[PDB]
C-alpha cells in the first residue's frame, strides 16, 4: 500500500516539486537548503567511488534514481550506470536530463521499476533518499533485495530524525480529525543480516535535511 | 621543474608529442594516447559548443601544444588566446592554425609560461597540462589561472585510477614514469578555495592514457 502512494505522489504534485528542488531553477530558501543538503549527499557519494580509482567501467544500480542527480555524475565519471524508479515521471526527466548533459557520451540506462523487482548482479548498489519513505519493516525487506544485487557494496541513505515531519505528526493529534526515521542500529543490523560490514559513514545536516550516509561492503 | 619540463618540449618532447598531436603513423601506444587526447579535447569543444554562446567567447588556452584545442575553437568563432613555455609549440601551432585556418578567425599564440600569464577571459581552459607538476606547485598554477577566469576554468589531469595503477604495480616488479597524477578531491578543493564549484565533469579512458576533465564554475 506505501508503494502505491509514494508512486503517485512522485508522479504528481512530488513530481514538481522535487524536480525543482534537484533542478537549477529559481526556489525559495526551504526548498534551496534541500538542493544544496542533498547535492552534498550527492557530491559525498561521488567522491567516495571517484577516490577508489576504480568507478570507470563500474558496474553500477543506482535504485530509486529519481531525476538521475547520482546516475549522471557517476556516468560522467565513467560509471556503467544503471538507473532505475518507481515513478514513471522520475525516470522521464531523469533520461531527458540526462541526454541534454551527456549527449551521445558515456551515459546511464534508466527504466522505470520498483526497486523490490529489480533484477541483475552489480558491484555497487546505490540506494539515496529513499528509505525515509517506508517503515523500519519495510526497509528491511528493500535493503534485503538490493544486498542480494550487490556483489561487493551498497551504499544507502536514510534520515535518523525527521523535525519537521516529526513536528507535524505532534501537531496533528492536537486538532480534531508523512516520513520515517530510522535507526541506525537497525539499518547496520539488517545490512548485517545480509552479510555486509559498514565501510566509510557520512552525514549531510543543513536547516531542512539531514541524511546519514552509509557504504556497506560484503564480508 | 618548469626548465625540465620545458627543455623537454623544446626538444625531444617536441618531436613525440608534435607526431602524437599530428595526423601521421605512430606505434601502437602512442595511437592509443592521440585517440584519447583526441577524445579529450572533442569532450571540451562539444562542451563550449552546446552552450550556445562560443562565438566571440574570450578564451584562455594555457600550455596550448600545438594548438589541438586553440584551432576547432577558433573554427567555431572562438577568440582564443593560446599559450605554451616551449616556443616549439608555440610555432608549430602558429603554423598549422595558418595552414588550416588561412586568414580567418584564428587564434593569437604566445610563449608565456602559464604562472606568468595575463589578463582576463569568459573560460581559461588547461588540458593534460598538470600531469608535469607535483600537487604541490600544480595548486599554485591552478589559482593563477583561477585569478583569470572571469566565469569558467576547465582542467584535465591524471586522476588515481586503476588502469595506471595496475602499470605501476607491474612496474614495481623489476629493477628499476615522471608523470604526476593527482586527487579529484584535491583538485576540487584547490578549485573552492579560488571561489569556483564544479558543473560538468568528464573522463578519458583509453588503454594507455587516462584524463579527468573537470568545468569549474564562479559562484
Ligand atoms: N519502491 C521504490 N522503488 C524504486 N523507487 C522508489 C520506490 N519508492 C520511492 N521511490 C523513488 O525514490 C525517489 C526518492 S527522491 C531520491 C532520488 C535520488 N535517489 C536522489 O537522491 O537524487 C523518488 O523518485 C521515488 O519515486
Ligand atoms: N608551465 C607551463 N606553462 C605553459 N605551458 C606549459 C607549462 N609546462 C608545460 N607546458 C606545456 O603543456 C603542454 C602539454 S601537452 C598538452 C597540450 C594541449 N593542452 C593539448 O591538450 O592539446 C606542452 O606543450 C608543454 O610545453
Amino acid at each position: 500500500d506505501d508503494k502505491t502512494i509514494v508512486r503517485d505522489y512522485f508522479n504528481s504534485t512530488g513530481f514538481d516539486r522535487w524536480r525543482r528542488i534537484y533542478g537549477d531553477g529559481q526556489v525559495n530558501f526551504v526548498q534551496k537548503d534541500i538542493r544544496v543538503g542533498h547535492q552534498q549527499t550527492v557530491d559525498s557519494v561521488v567522491a567516495w567511488l571517484v577516490a577508489d580509482g576504480n568507478l570507470p567501467g563500474l558496474l553500477v544500480c543506482d535504485a530509486g534514481c529519481g531525476v538521475g542527480s547520482l546516475s549522471i555524475p557517476l556516468a560522467q565519471a565513467g560509471a556503467l550506470v544503471y538507473g532505475s524508479d518507481i515513478s514513471e515521471k522520475m525516470v522521464g526527466e531523469a533520461q531527458q536530463k540526462a541526454q541534454e548533459v551527456l549527449a551521445y557520451g558515456n551515459q546511464p540506462t534508466f527504466m522505470t521499476q520498483d526497486l523490490a523487482q529489480l533484477g541483475g548482479k552489480y558491484d555497487t548498489v546505490i540506494c539515496l533518499d529513499v528509505l525515509i519513505h517506508y517503515p523500519t519493516e519495510e526497509a528491511s525487506a528493500m535493503i534485503s533485495h538490493l544486498a542480494s544485487l550487490a556483489d561487493r557494496r551498497l551504499i544507502l541513505s536514510f534520515a535518523p530524525k525527521t523535525l519537521g515531519l516529526t513536528v507535524l505528526k505532534k501537531i496533528g493529534g492536537l486538532f480534531p480529525g508523512r516520513a520515517y526515521q530510522h535507526k541506525e542500529a537497525d539499518i547496520r543490523k539488517i545490512l548485517g543480516d545480509n552479510g555486509f560490514s559498514i565501510a566509510r559513514t557520512g552525514m549531510t545536516s543543513t536547516r531542512f535535511y539531514y541524511s546519514r550516509i552509509l557504504e556497506a561492503v560484503r564480508s
